[PDB]
C-alpha cells in the first residue's frame, strides 16, 4: 500500500503529524503508510521537498510561499497548529532594556522567511526601536540555546520547545509569546507535493482526514504532551511548557489568516507572495469529516 513520506522538524508545530501516525496505527487496515522523515534545519527539509525525496512536509508558511513564488508544485492544505512561538532574551533581560541609544541587538531566527522574523519586527515597532537596530541571524532551532548562553546573540524567536529548552539549558528568559505580539499569526502549514493531489487524491484525502481528526484529539493537553514525549528528544517538563502554549483543533487555513501573512511579507519586501488560490488548496480539509 502507498507510502506517504512527510518531512518535519521536532517542534510543537509538527506534532499533529505524530498524532496522525498514532491514529493510523489503530486501523486494522490503514489506507496508506505514513513515514515521518526528520530534519534538523529548514533548508535541508525544503531541498528534500523540492527534489521529491519527501511527498510533503510541515513547514514555515513563508518559506513554502517563497518556494511557490519560485515555481514549486506544492500546495498548503492545513495549518500545523496555532501559536506556540516565543521570543527569548538573555538571562535577566527586561523588555525595557531595548533602546536606540547603543549598539544593535542580534536575534537568531530559523530562516529569513519566517513568522519569527515578522514577530520580531513587529515587537521592534511596538517597542519603538529604529529599523535596522535588530539584526537577524539564521540558524537551526536546536542551535539557539547554545548561541544565546554563549552570547553570540541577544535573543531569538522560534517554535517551542526551543524556547523552553533555552531556559532549561543554561540561561535564557522568555520575553514574549507570539500571542502577545501578533495574535494567532500563522507559522507552520502542512504542504503536499502537487502530484499527490492530482494522482493519489483518495490517499491524499484519507491522510488529510486522519490529520483533521488528530487535530481535535490534540486539544486535550494530556495527549499533546504524551505524543511529544514519545517522539521528541526533550524532557516532559520542557514539553509540558511547550504544549501549554501551543493549540491545535480547527486547522483550516483561513483566507483572513493567510491575508495577514501576505500583508506582512509584502510590507517587509520579503518577496511577492502568491495568491490564496495559487498556494492554498483548502478542499481536502474542508471535505474531511470532523468525526
Ligand atoms: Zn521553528
Ligand atoms: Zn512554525
Amino acid at each position: 500500500q502507498q507510502v506517504i513520506k512527510i518531512g518535519y522538524l521536532p517542534i510543537t508545530h509538527s506534532a499533529n503529524l505524530m498524532m496522525t501516525k498514532k491514529l493510523l496505527s489503530q486501523y486494522n487496515h490503514p489506507k496508506y503508510k505514513l513515514e515521518l522523515v526528520k530534519f534538523n534545519n529548514w533548508p535541508d527539509l525544503m531541498d528534500a521537498l523540492n527534489s521529491g525525496r519527501i511527498d510533503g512536509a510541515s513547514t514555515l508558511i513563508e518559506l513554502a510561499m517563497k518556494s511557490k513564488q519560485k515555481g514549486s508544485n506544492i500546495k498548503a492544505v492545513a495549518l500545523g497548529h496555532h501559536e506556540g512561538n516565543v521570543i527569548m532574551g538573555q538571562k535577566g533581560m527586561h523588555l525595557n532594556e531595548f533602546n536606540n541609544n547603543g549598539d544593535d541587538y542580534h536575534f537568531g531566527i530559523p530562516h529569513r522567511y519566517s513568522t519569527h522574523y515578522l514577530l520580531l519586527e513587529e515587537l521592534r515597532k511596538q517597542l519603538k526601536i529604529k529599523p535596522g537596530h535588530f539584526s537577524y541571524h539564521e540558524m537551526s532551532p536546536a542551535e539557539m540555546p547554545a548561541a544565546l548562553s554563549e552570547h553570540r546573540i541577544t535573543g531569538y524567536s522560534v517554535a517551542e520547545p526551543f524556547g523552553a529548552l533555552g531556559e532549561k539549558l543554561g540561561k535564557g528568559k522568555t520575553l514574549k509569546h507570539g500571542d502577545d505580539v501578533i495574535p494567532d499569526a500563522y507559522c507552520c502549514v502542512l504542504v503536499l507535493r502537487g502530484e499527490l493531489l492530482d494522482q493519489h487524491k483518495d490517499v491524499a484525502q484519507a491522510f488529510v482526514q486522519d490529520y483533521k481528526k488528530s487535530g481535535f484529539k490534540m486539544n486535550d493537553r494530556k495527549q499533546s504532551v504524551d505524543i511529544m514525549t514519545h517522539h521528541f528528544k526533550q524532557s516532559r517538563d520542557v514539553l509540558t511548557q511547550s504544549a501549554a502554549w501551543t493549540s491545535y483543533g480547527d486547522l483550516t487555513i483561513k483566507p483572513s489568516g493567510y491575508q495577514e501573512i501576505t500583508t506582512l511579507v509584502k510590507q517587509h519586501h520579503l518577496f511577492n507572495p502568491p495568491a490564496y488560490d495559487d498556494f492554498v488548496e483548502p478542499s481536502l480539509y474542508k471535505e474531511a469529516s470532523r468525526s
